[PDB]
């Protein structure tokens, strides 16, 4: 099911592909980033081609598309991370068990930002020994969501008398969402890695 | 969707009570009675969860490719309290839900080789009516190593490639009595046994 615009990977399962400025693919990511992070400068943007993460993510997307009633289930969001975590995320994706406590907690899961400026905080995208910061652009299955709460280890039930029928994700604010939290593996696909500097 | 499943009238989730004395019920009963013959089986249900099955079978194919052989799958037991049964039937096994009982070999979901281990009251807690609950689980144990307290993922299969991981951890690699998996969709709950002491 691998997208036909991916580079041939030669029976390999994983590749990072460096994008070229001037191509729509690079430019649209650069614009979405500079919308809120105009003070930073992009070193490079890599497309993440991970066959196994993509398959598991696309199965979860198909299931959420079946379960929800013609919803836009998927948002393109940002995730800042430290250099030490990039090889793990590239290969294995986002693991809630490794997640940091966010300054404002809406549950114990993986946090994704609407605005690059949030992900660009040194607390999330820690500068490496060479001053480089790292941010993923991520396809996230936000689905149907509600305002979260610090206590959550899964999304809350839509109905308290049906505890197993869950919201797909939670947010800080349902009228103006600026962050989303997901609580399951393969609910987020790391699509691009932005390397950037002051 | 597997053969031994029965029709679901286009539904994606059904719990199907097995008939005592037919081959499927007899096979699952015998796996339990190997170590739990002193317990009384009230019923066995086949868990038909299309989404959990799909995600599990994807992970199974991936592990068959990664390990370059089959034999990544084992049948194991998981005792749970009555309150968690609806969650497990619909959403499977969540390492984030595991309390202080799921400790010692890592922060994952624990599966027992022997039904006797899962039959302990600390795991299969008797409900107000005295009923205990244990799953028979298809688990992708794959290539495993000894676990230790505090693991959030299995160790690497070589500290020179830190991201190529073991699939699971155990108490004992030569004679395993339990397995811990650290990822969703590595365990498919196949049967639920309701039983009493
Ligand atoms: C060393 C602990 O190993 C095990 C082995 C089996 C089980 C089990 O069947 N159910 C549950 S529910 C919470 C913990 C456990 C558990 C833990």
């Amino acid at each position: 099911n691998l997208p036909e615009h991916w580079t041939d990977m030669n029976h390999q399962l994983f590749c990072m592909v460096q994008l070229e400025p001037g191509q729509s693919e690079y430019n649209t990511i650069k614009d979405k980033f500079t919308r809120t992070c105009s003070s930073y400068a992009i070193e490079k943007i890599e497309r993440i081609q991970n066959a196994f993460l993509w398959q598991s993510y696309q199965v979860k997307k198909r299931q959420m598309d079946i379960k929800n009633d013609h919803k836009n289930n998927e948002r393109l969001l940002f995730h800042g991370t430290d250099a030490d975590s990039v090889p793990y995320v590239n290969q294995h994706g986002f693991n809630r068990s490794c997640a940091g406590k966010n300054a404002v907690s809406y549950g114990k899961g993986t946090y994704f930002a609407v605005d690059a400026s949030y992900s660009a905080k040194d607390t999330y995208s820690k500068p490496d020994s060479n001053g480089r910061k790292h941010m993923y652009v991520v396809r996230v299955l936000t689905g149907v969501f509600t305002k979260g709460r610090a206590g959550l280890v899964t999304p809350p039930p839509k109905n308290p008398h049906n505890p197993t029928d869950l919201f797909d994700s939670v947010t800080n604010n349902t009228r103006s969402p600026k962050l989303f939290v997901v609580f399951f593996d393969n609910q987020a696909y790391p699509e691009y890695l932005i390397t950037f500097t002051a």
